[PDB]
């Protein structure tokens, strides 16, 4: 509908997966080269589903910060066929707050889904699920079910993947610069 949706759609057309693990269907972004990241909490095995193709699963690494708390991201490198256009580019280099995001959502249950959350938070510490994790953004939107892995952005920039919600509020994993370099 205006800018923010615009960028978001760029990301989703070229930079997006389905990803199936046994604990369900995910939004996964691929960042560059076979390289893709989904909430830890996926528990990608050996073998993945990646747009209803069986893939193996050649890395993964549950990434933690250096207190060795849980980060919530998870970096997979496919043995697929083809790369992601490269979007590191996109990715913010320090933690921050941010105006006007777009979670934008690609599954079975939900295809070009795109939420305008708002104003979004560095809201640092969450116990999610139980498990202390770091690095945590929040915006103010009432997030369900289906979008875990969700796409946050900005124009401009792409700021972190959805983990989780309580119902009013949902919060994202910092997607950060340093987390891709090769």
């Amino acid at each position: 509908m205006g800018p923010g949706f615009d960028f978001a759609q760029a990301i989703m057309k070229k930079n997006t997966v389905i990803a199936r693990t046994e604990k369900g269907e995910f939004t996964m972004l691929g960042v560059y080269d076979r390289v893709a990241v989904i909430p830890t909490h996926a528990s990608v095995g050996e073998i993945i589903y990646i747009n209803d193709v069986e893939t193996r699963v050649l890395d993964a690494c549950a990434l933690r910060d250096l207190t060795d708390t849980n980060l919530e991201i998870t970096i997979v490198k496919l043995d697929r066929n083809q790369k992601f256009r490269d979007i590191r580019h996109f990715l913010p280099r320090c933690e921050d707050d941010y105006n006007d995001a777009v979670l934008s959502v690609h599954t079975s249950k939900f295809p070009n889904m795109y939420i305008p959350v708002g104003q979004v938070t560095n809201y640092g510490f969450l116990n999610l699920g139980g498990t202390p994790t770091h690095r945590i953004l929040m915006y103010n939107f009432p997030t369900r079910a289906g979008q875990c892995g969700g796409v946050v952005t900005t124009t401009g920039k792409v700021i972190g993947i959805h983990v989780g919600g309580n119902g009013a509020q949902g919060f994202a994993a910092m997607l950060l610069h340093s987390y891709f370099t090769d």
